[PDB]
């Protein structure tokens, strides 16, 4: 009558470290293992809960001293957990070493210790073996207490043929020979840490390495034929790692950092603690048959992964209710790394637009907080990522920093619950109050903002297209001074003066935080006045910013349609990428829709008119099939945008490079050939003011 019945595992009885042996047969696809995991308990207790799965286990013993009784071992399939039963109870405070005996077939679900191929360039098929545990699959591999706060010390030892090459978190320490044809691999025993983490792989790969300045070995892992594509990743690896080392002020834990690029790998990359694991396509650059764009995903994911390194690894969440925050930052790193390491790769236009579709989909009512209980890639991580990016701009750079520090110093090699990292931040403004408006309830405010003279006025509400209320950290600039200030709007509305009184103020400073902002009177005008005059006076995401809002707030009625388009206007002198995008976005579906109906002259008019505002930018969009990684799809989508719409020196030189192509993708150029209530409602406020508009 199986004696646990809780998702969780007790948490009085607690493993310290693991002595794991794995020998795994790569032709039968079959391991056996041995684990002795030392263990206290904190209670007495004669029953040993702890998780495995798909393993049959022929024997348990529990040492003390120096004694040796056998555990009558139970199983709880259903629940991936399996119990032991000693003759007596557990002392507390004494230590013990459960001995588990098992075997188990290799996973072909690309989960736990799972058989992964690949043929040769010279033909031969091969076969290699690898570990996902992220996030409990570790008990696939080796029994355990698999959940991430368990955390603790793993002696590794892997037994293959000659033939193969075994690699884990630590460096290899010794290989000896067990047996005819059965080498031992014993690998350093790693620092504390959590069983999703613990990782190994049995293959064949060769491997290129690097040192950092600061003594770390670096090492990309690759199958024999791809081996020459990791240079990229590993160049990146390097200066990541030494960047992360710098920003986090904790040297890199453990002795060296190995990436490998896993055959048929199923995740996208995970963080196991020295040993990253990747997709080869998200990790190898092919010299040939991948494009430059390739680089970003390489680069970002290495970001992400590594800085888990630190945040995920040396510091883990307690429970995966908090994988959201853990995740989120990584992400957040992948934007803050990358820009400093890899400026070239333009990483700021990439990361705000997934904070814009996060809101897109927050926005809906059936949105979720991002701080859930869980009792068992993604909007909610990116979501984490924007807050967080929200927290970073608020506070100083250099305080979020610290705050970092601090957190990753205080609660090295245990875990923690989101609380903990607030708390830091708060000691280096309740931010811990402050984050909570943010992670417990769904959804952004709209933040509403009303001048008189020099009383700037400050209201919040929900946003949706409850009494829900925020504590909103608003940063805004004004005519006046570039300088960035700051407000902690903590109720339903508030005020603030100004020194004097200024032509325009700007709230949401380079587009940073998760909120909208609207503004009452003619604050939009005093703005759409300063675009057409002096675009530059604010920057692009600024720009960005206010046209995405612009339009939003005339889906929920806010705003009249004139309005925002009078604003686009602004568009007609636009260089840069962000705002552009944000234009079309909001003006092609316009159109789109204006197409479906039959009032299809003034459809004319307003595509001559977005056509003509783009003109100029049009014309200066050089021809390749290179730039700037994000500034391709710029080209890309307004040279198709000029044709369809029948732009004459799109016709001119496009058809020229078809006829240089007819001298010796392919759906979309040969469909585009001339051979509901939201809408109803849209269009039945919105045609006929459109109409006035476009006239004049
Ligand atoms: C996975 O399971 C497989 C079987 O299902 C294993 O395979 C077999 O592995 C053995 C050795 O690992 C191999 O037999 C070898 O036999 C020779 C051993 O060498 C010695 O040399 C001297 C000869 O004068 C003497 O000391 C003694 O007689 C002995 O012969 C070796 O030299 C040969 O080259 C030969 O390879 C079998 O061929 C393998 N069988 C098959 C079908 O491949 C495999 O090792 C397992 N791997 C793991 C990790 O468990
Ligand atoms: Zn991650």
């Amino acid at each position: 009558p199986f004696p646990w019945n809780k998702i969780r595992l007790p948490e009085y009885v607690i493993p310290v470290h693991y002595d794991l042996l794995i020998h795994a047969n790569l032709t039968t696809l079959t391991f056996w293992g041995t684990t002795k995991v030392e263990i206290t308990a904190s209670q007495p207790t004669s029953t040993i809960i702890l998780h495995s799965h798909h393993l049959q286990i022929s024997r348990a013993t529990l040492r003390k001293g120096l004694s040796e009784e056998p555990l009558q071992v139970l199983e709880h399939p259903r629940q991936e957990q399996i119990a032991l039963l000693a003759p007596e109870p557990l002392l507390v405070g004494l230590p013990y070493t459960v001995v588990i005996h098992y075997a188990g077939n290799l996973s072909e679900t690309f989960h736990g210790f799972y058989k992964s191929t690949y043929r040769t360039k010279e033909g031969e098929l091969r076969i290699l073996a690898s570990t996902q545990f992220e996030p409990t699959a570790a008990r696939m591999a080796f029994p355990c207490f698999d959940e991430p706060a368990f955390k603790a010390s793993f002696s590794i030892k892997i037994r293959r043929e000659p033939r193969h090459l075994a690699i884990s978190n630590m460096p290899l320490v010794k290989s000896v020979t067990v047996a005819e044809g059965l080498i031992e691999d014993h690998f350093d025993v790693t620092v504390k840490m959590s069983t999703y983490l613990v990782a190994f792989i049995i293959s064949d790969f060769e491997s290129v390495s690097k040192i950092t300045k600061s003594g770390v070995k670096v090492s990309v892992y690759a199958v024999p034929d791809k081996i020459n594509q990791a240079d990229y990743a590993l160049d990146a690896a390097v200066t990541l790692l030494e960047f992360y080392e710098d920003y986090f002020s904790i040297p890199y834990p453990l002795p060296k950092q190995d990436l490998a690029a896993i055959p048929d790998f199923q995740s996208g990359a995970m963080e196991n603690w020295g040993l990253t694991t990747y997709r080869e396509s998200a990790l190898l650059f092919d010299a040939e048959k991948s494009s430059a764009s390739s680089k970003l995903g390489i680069t970002m994911t290495v970001a992400h992964e590594l800085a888990h390194q630190w945040f995920g690894n040396l510091v883990t969440m307690e429970w995966w209710n908090d994988l959201w925050l853990n995740e989120g930052f990584a992400k957040f790193m992948e934007f803050v790394s990358v820009s400093v390491t890899h400026p070239e790769l333009k990483v700021g236009d990439y990361f705000f637009g997934k904070c814009f579709d996060a809101m897109e989909v927050d926005a809906l009512n059936s949105s979720h907080p991002v701080s859930t209980p869980v009792e068992n890639d993604d909007v909610s991580y990116d979501k984490g990522a924007c807050i967080l990016n929200m927290l970073r701009e608020y506070l100083s750079a250099d305080a979020f920093k610290s705050g970092i520090v601090q957190y990753l110093q205080k609660h090295s090699y245990k875990n923690t619950k989101n609380e903990d990292l607030w708390d830091s931040m708060a000691s280096i403004v309740d931010v811990k109050t402050m984050m909570n408006t943010w992670t417990l309830q769904k959804g952004f405010p709209l933040i509403t903002i009303t001048v008189r003279g020099r009383n700037v006025h400050m209201k919040q509400e929900h946003y949706m297209k409850t009494g829900y209320l925020w504590h909103v950290p608003l940063t805004f600039i004004t005519s006046k001074s570039d300088m960035v200030h700051r407000f902690l709007l903590k109720t339903k509305t508030d005020v603030l003066i100004l020194p004097e009184e200024v032509e325009w103020i700007k709230f949401n400073v380079g587009m940073n935080g998760y909120y909208i902002v609207h503004y009452e009177d003619d604050g939009w005008d005093s703005l759409t006045g300063l675009l057409k005059g002096t675009h530059t006076a604010v920057s692009s995401n600024d720009r960005a910013s206010l046209i995405n809002n612009a339009f939003q707030l005339v889906s929920i009625g806010k705003l009249s349609i004139e309005k925002a388009l009078d604003l686009s206007l602004y568009l007609k002198h636009e260089t840069e990428i962000m705002p552009v995008f944000q234009g079309l976005n909001e003006l092609i579906p316009m159109y789109k829709l204006m197409e479906k109906r039959d009032m299809n002259e003034v459809e004319t008019q307003f595509k001559a008119f977005l056509i003509r505002l783009l003109r100029d930018l049009i014309d200066k969009q050089t021809w390749t099939d290179e730039g700037s990684v994000s500034e391709r799809m710029l080209r890309s989508q307004l040279l198709l945008l000029a044709c369809v719409h029948n732009y004459q020196p799109c016709v001119q030189r496009a058809e020229g490079y078809f006829r240089k192509w007819k001298e010796s993708q392919i759906e979309f150029a040969l469909c585009r050939t001339q051979n509901i209530e939201e809408n109803i409602g849209w269009m039945d406020k919105n045609f006929d003011k459109i109409r006035v508009w476009l006239q004049s």
